[PDB]
């Protein structure tokens, strides 16, 4: 199995606790269908040079692996999750996958495209093409466009499509098709996989309201902070307030909402603002003056609670969140120039991955936000990935915890 | 010196013969002042990471060496021509310089400035800070803006701002401002330099009919190719035919205009179609309705040749400049998909710079045009430039020949 022994379920209460099992993803072949025309539909900042990405990818499991982490590659996990799926399963997988194609397909290339399908001898093989999107050389049909069925390009940032809350998790309405499609995977993988059938669901796709990843946070066991960014929306996060709310067994008791700049390159709040240590948080001064906060009481807010302005500093918010003086880390630190802070910025310099209190993995490039980091007490372990940040993503863009040690607060 | 024992003077008739001295420069502190907002306007796709910038040039640089070229670099070539420069060509270069500024001076500027240019204790660097750019923070005073001289950040590309024509040269009225400032280094080294002050001049940026290097070719040495693109129009090609022929020293006979797309991210002629060896040409199929000639009769078309029309196909019309069956090889090789058309011909597959016949140095990253050059028997010399490829120009855009060897055609 890619899951390794101990591990029992989704369990991730903190945004800093020992890390034990993450979900990640190598860019396949969807990376190689980007062209220049289609950069900014498909979300990407510029073209990667695929087999440098690759290498870089596999450089940030390798650093992972090296710290003890169970790494898990979600093509392996969908394919196992197939293997041992029901046949009804197996079949409406691929039935739900040709109706939610895009571009949307004619019926003629639709019984081409799911023969092809079937005909995949192996589980990866099968899940491997899903992903990397179909070609008519792939069909061998004469077609007026190349691309049958399009990649899934950002399949890449396992951040988004799923967020682990707790013991729970919110499978996601993302906000554009291109990444919509990805949330097959998940609710594939959590509604078949052994280890993973009993995780309850905060949200689901069919809710229609935007929501991603990026801007899901698990500050502790009482509060969970959600971004109210160019992906998600308030409305959004007053529907999860509401479905917590309906859902007994968690215990989770505050929801703060921030909102950030709705920027379309820097799209969630974890590109704005992140949790580091118990006590340390990395920011770009950039969103200062943007900065907004929203309280949600899950406990005595009644069953559809909503959003309460709360008019703190960003440091009293946060405080007021973990009861201790919280440490800011400006992106690319103190005296930093304001060249030097939107270029850090740009390129994701707040997104890193804690793998343990204190300890973290993000872009070597970043130079000066790393010397800031470290400066304050952090641990980095740098990667190359050049190539990788031409997504728009850092290492927390590219991971999806599965469980997390419990934190000694 | 710069130029080696044997450098004599500006002798480039040819695209292909054996490369014996070559301008370049490695991107310095300018390319850190590019700002996210600024891509547009400083003329670049995306961010490029700087350490793994400079890298990628020295990598350029040592294959060039390890071929027995004399590499010259910019900073170095200008620096020892301001050495032996007379004390008026000396302050001469401050005032042009002051005088071109981007943004513009204020009067308390401009002397905040020159106070810090002549305090400088050495000319490199002097030339170093004057291609750099300039900050409030470097002349240690307050201003509402951090750049008080803008970086000539597409310096790196040497092929622009002048070219190397038989043994003479066109110092070029660039397009954008942003550009046009680097001719300021141009016509200094061409003005005092006793190595190149005899060489004549076919064009100045006096002239103000926009022209760029990329879009200068010398085929051989009686067809000058010169391409009609973003970059250069046919008016300025017409002005400079009628320099040509003014000059009875100039021997070369014909000027090819050649149409391409006019698109802002493949700029010049030679990003849709390059010589590399006596009768192999690499073109991009995209270019193929576009593509469209004219003539100019420099001997018997009078003081003022204007462009005829040429009615071939582009292969009838290499055969009439060689006199032979060009070969013409596509960009990503026979079969490609047009998604690899595109994303290699985005990364200005066609843009390889022959240092003898049928012997190229490019960019590792556009693999299938790597394959279809050597299939074709062209010997490759490949290095990796990814960053540096996202500036929009490959070897040849960052090298200007100073001489060639004959060629035994
Ligand atoms: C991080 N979690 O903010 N996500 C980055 C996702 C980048 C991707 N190209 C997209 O969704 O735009
Ligand atoms: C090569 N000669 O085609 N030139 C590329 C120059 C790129 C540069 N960023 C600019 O001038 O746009």
């Amino acid at each position: 199995s890619v899951f390794d022994s101990k591990f029992k379920g989704i369990h991730v209460y903190s945004e800093i606790g020992e890390l034990e099992s993450v979900l990640v993803h190598e860019p396949g072949r969807e990376i190689d269908y980007i062209t220049p025309a289609r950069l900014d539909e498909l979300l990407f900042s510029a073209i990667l040079e695929s087999h440098d990405a690759r290498k870089e990818h596999k450089q940030f499991v390798a650093e992972l692996k090296a710290n003890d982490i169970n790494v898990v590659e979600l093509i392996d996990l969908v394919a196992e999750t197939y293997d041992l799926a029901s046949q009804e399963a197996k079949d409406k997988l691929i039935e739900e996958f040709l109706e939610d194609s895009e571009p949307v397909l004619s019926e003629e290339h639709k019984v081409v495209v799911r023969n092809f399908l079937k005909a995949k001898k192996t589980s990866r093989e099968l899940v491997e093409i899903m992903m990397a999107g179909i070609t008519k050389y792939d069909l061998g049909i004469e077609a007026d466009h190349e691309l049958i069925v399009d990649p899934m390009p950002n399949l890449y940032f396992t951040r988004d499509p799923f967020a682990s809350v707790g013991n729970g998790v919110t499978i996601h309405y993302m906000r554009y098709k291109v990444r919509q499609r990805e949330t097959l995977f998940s609710r594939f993988v959590f509604s078949n996989h052994p280890k993973l059938i009993n995780t309850p669901w905060y949200y689901d796709p069919s809710l229609k309201l935007s929501i991603e990843g990026g801007d899901v946070f698990i500050y502790n066991n009482d509060t969970l902070v959600v971004g109210v960014s160019e992906r998600t929306d308030l409305q959004t996060v007053t529907l999860l307030a509401k479905n917590i709310v309906a859902n007994k067994e968690c215990e989770f008791k505050r929801i703060v909402a921030i909102n950030v700049p709705k920027w379309t390159n820097l799209m969630h709040l974890d590109t704005w603002l992140t949790m580091l240590d118990k006590d340390k948080f990395l920011y770009s001064p950039i969103a200062n003056d943007v900065f907004k906060f929203w309280d949600y009481d899950l406990v005595n807010g009644g069953a559809e609670p909503q959003p309460v302005e709360n008019g703190l500093p960003l440091e009293g918010l946060l405080q007021s969140i973990i009861n201790k003086k919280p440490v800011l880390i400006p992106i690319a630190g103190e005296g930093a120039s304001q060249m030097e802070i939107e270029r850090e910025t740009h390129f994701d310099g707040t997104n890193y991955l804690a793998i343990r209190p204190g300890v973290v993995i993000g872009y070597s490039r970043n130079e000066k936000t790393n010397a800031a980091l470290e400066a304050a007490g952090i641990k980095v372990l740098p990667f190359h990935g050049n190539q990788l940040s031409l997504g728009m993503g850092n290492a927390r863009c590219m991971s999806m915890p599965l469980s997390r040690k419990d934190v000694k607060w």
